[PDB]
C-alpha cells in the first residue's frame, strides 16, 4: 500500500510514534518519505548480501528473518515480510525496538541525511490529527 502523508502520520500515530523516544511524529513521517517514499512493499539489497523491507527500510542483518542473510539475527522476531504487510504495526514495533539501539534514529540514513535537523513539523502540517 502506498500511504498519503497524511493518513500515515496518523496511522503512526496511533501506534505509538509521537514523540517516541524523543522523536515527533514528523521525524518518522519523513523517515518514511524517503526510505520508501510512503510505499509498504518498498524492497532494496545491499552490497552486504542484506535487505531492507517496508516503509522504514528496516534490514536483514539484524531485525527480521529473509533466509538469505547468512549469519544474520533476527531481533525483532518476525519474518520480513512482515513488514511489507499493508498494516504498518509489525514496522513500527520492530523500528521500536530499533530507535532504542543506542543510536537513536541515526539509524535511518535517510533520516540523517534528509531530515535531522530540518522542519519535521512540515510533513504534518495540514493533518488532522
Ligand atoms: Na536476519
Amino acid at each position: 500500500k502506498v500511504f498519503g502523508r497524511c493518513e500515515l502520520a496518523a496511522a503512526m500515530k496511533r501506534h505509538g510514534l509521537d514523540n517516541y523516544r524523543g522523536y515527533s511524529l514528523g521525524n518518522w513521517v519523513c523517515a518514511a518519505k524517503f526510505e520508501s517514499n510512503f510505499n509498504t512493499q518498498a524492497t532494496n539489497r545491499n552490497t552486504d548480501g542484506s535487505t531492507d523491507y517496508g516503509i522504514l527500510q528496516i534490514n536483514s542483518r539484524w531485525w527480521c528473518n529473509d533466509g538469505r542473510t547468512p549469519g544474520s539475527r533476527n531481533l525483532c522476531n518476525i519474518p520480513c515480510s512482515a513488514l511489507l504487510s499493508s498494516d504498518i504495526t509489525a514496522s513500527v514495533n520492530c523500528a521500536k525496538k530499533i530507535v532504542s539501539d543506542g543510536n537513536g534514529m541515526n539509524a535511518w540514513v535517510a533520516w540523517r541525511n534528509r531530515c535531522k535537523g530540518t522542519d519535521v513539523q512540515a510533513w504534518i502540517r495540514g493533518c488532522r490529527l
